[PDB]
């Protein structure tokens, strides 16, 4: 999926927050203007948080708070282009300590 963001890289910062990073799509389908990051418990049924990332970068980083430990979170990152959204890159992360 070359139009999708690179694989998500999770850097857990604390019991309740992590940094998510991703490389821009190797082959964007359109002009990337930002990203959409959506976070929710992987098990579903939970609240989702959407983060609108403004702009593009070879690698983008986002700190995502309001998490918890021992709960897998599913992150979905899509490039925002001038024409729409690119395909999602998904990544699941659990923070333990």
């Amino acid at each position: 999926h070359m139009s999708a963001p690179g694989p998500l890289v999770f850097t857990a910062l604390s019991p309740d927050s992590l940094q998510l990073s991703w490389e821009r799509p190797r082959r964007p389908n359109g002009d990337i203007v930002g990203y959409l990051v959506t976070c929710e418990m992987a098990q579903g049924g939970g609240p989702a948080t959407a983060f609108r990332v403004d702009g593009d970068s070879p690698e983008s980083r986002l700190t995502v708070p309001g998490l918890s430990e021992n709960v897998p979170y599913k992150f979905k990152v899509q490039a925002r282009t001038t024409e729409g959204f690119g395909p999602e890159r998904e990544g699941i992360i659990t923070i333990e300590s």
